[PDB]
């Protein structure tokens, strides 16, 4: 069983999410398996990001058993601005664990936007199929987006590839392909292009790319990749890689006992854009 | 100043949220003035529903000094649903106070009956308002819904402290300021009853957000057709609750109302079903 153990409070830079495996903290990138049920491609997601929020929560490839922290620039929190008609993330927004763009590859977990009814929390793992995948160019890197749905969303069994998106969801892909346009220019960052017209790919070809990105992990993990800079490998379950400790699950904080922090009112602003 | 007093938990139906002056309840209908600074047309708006919220609050019209409650249907908690792409409402949503939508006549631009209480404001600004907050805006436009096949005129306003107030005075300038926001107005009032089984609604002008003049001629209507109504003059006043605690020349002034509301009881938000969540794709 997973849940999660929450450090800090919210909205802090003391925050820190990690998942738990029966009670104990394992690595949220390494530790995960990456299929629920390989036989049928049903994958588990790391959410990161609920949706319609801003804060821009991520695992950090950088610190011990990978916890998802709130990311930063020179200091200060970052969060994503709403830009109209959006508000937030429009997607459950998270990453596949057990993946791994080797840098051209953006250096993190493959990511996910999850499309279901139902608002995520933060460190859920959640079982997921995909529908198919996008290709962004964020500053000279191959961005891709799984497009997926959570398996127990009331339309899942409808939905199986990335036609049925428009058939359910119209107009979901078109907001997608805007809103990693223009989701950066309130931060003074250029907009942003797709590959291939801004179309999404297939399932077929979105799982071409999942298993690129799981067999690079593979590599990554067994300690054989060109170069793992900056990348904490400590694992707690794979008994057999150099950098496995279980004594990681135990040295780590317990369940802070504080609510949310407020968030700056500068946040609730609507960028016309 | 105006403060709230919150009885119970929000999103249950023991909620409610008395406006206070001097830390004593007055009617949110009826007390608050409508202007702010009449000279300069400054109006009070009450906030019922911040930006990007479901539950549908309202000032109830029957209820002893008029507290904010949660609407239901059918006994059960209202919460308007996500109709794509908009999360909520998408603007901070109330009315003015000391107006009603009058439904005892047919309203000449729309050929229909009012929908029976305070004329509906949508401000614009960019910090999310709280529920009972008394704010200060500007007047800009006014749309002309047909809300169910009632006369449901929407004003759109400013809070005069936004950053842009300055530069926001009729309504042009939200097109310029704001643009699309006007066209995604006409949309979410049109189709946000869809999830919950209703017909699509219509506008009267084809959609035409009208002027501030246009807007300030509407809301002098409806603030004429409450001084009949405070009065005890309406033909037919629906079982309206007109207690009132600051017009000493109204039948129905009583300052000690006040004393009689119980005291704040403020509690955790409760939980809301995760159904509310949904995102509804209504058309393509
Ligand atoms: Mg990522
Ligand atoms: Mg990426
Ligand atoms: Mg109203
Ligand atoms: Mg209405
Ligand atoms: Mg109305």
């Amino acid at each position: 069983t997973y849940t999660t153990r929450q450090i800090g409070a919210k909205n802090t830079l003391e925050y820190k999410v990690y998942i738990e495996k029966d009670g104990k903290p394992v690595s949220a990138f390494h530790d995960i398996p990456l299929y629920a049920d390989k036989e049928n491609n049903i994958f588990n997601m790391v959410v990161e990001i609920p949706r319609w929020t801003n804060a821009k929560l991520e695992i950090t490839k950088e610190e011990t058993l990978n916890p998802i922290i709130q990311d930063t620039k020179k200091g200060k929190l970052r969060f994503v601005r709403n830009c109209f008609p959006h508000h937030g993330y429009i997607h459950n927004y998270g990453a596949f664990p057990q993946t791994w763009e080797d840098p051209v590859g953006d250096n993190e977990p493959i990511d996910v936007l999850e499309i279901g009814e139902t608002i995520a929390y933060t460190g859920q793992v959640k079982q997921v199929k995909a529908l198919g995948i996008m290709a962004l160019l964020d500053e000279g890197e191959t961005d891709w987006k799984v497009i997926a749905i959570d398996i127990n969303d009331p339309l899942a069994p409808k939905l199986n590839d990335i036609e049925d998106v428009e058939k359910y969801f119209p107009g979901l892909l078109r907001a997608t392909n805007e809103w990693f346009r223009i989701y950066k220019i309130p931060d003074g960052k250029p907009e942003n292009q797709f590959a291939f017209s801004g179309e999404a790919k297939n399932k077929k070809y979105a799982l071409d790319i999942i298993k690129e990105t799981h067999d690079s992990w593979k590599q990554l993990i067994a300690g054989k990749s060109s170069d793992s800079k900056g990348i904490d490998l400590t694992n707690v379950t794979l008994p057999d890689t150099p950098t496995y400790s279980k004594a990681a699950s135990d040295a780590i904080p317990p369940a802070s006992l504080k609510a949310d922090a407020p968030i700056d009112k500068s946040i609730d602003k609507w960028f016309f854009i």
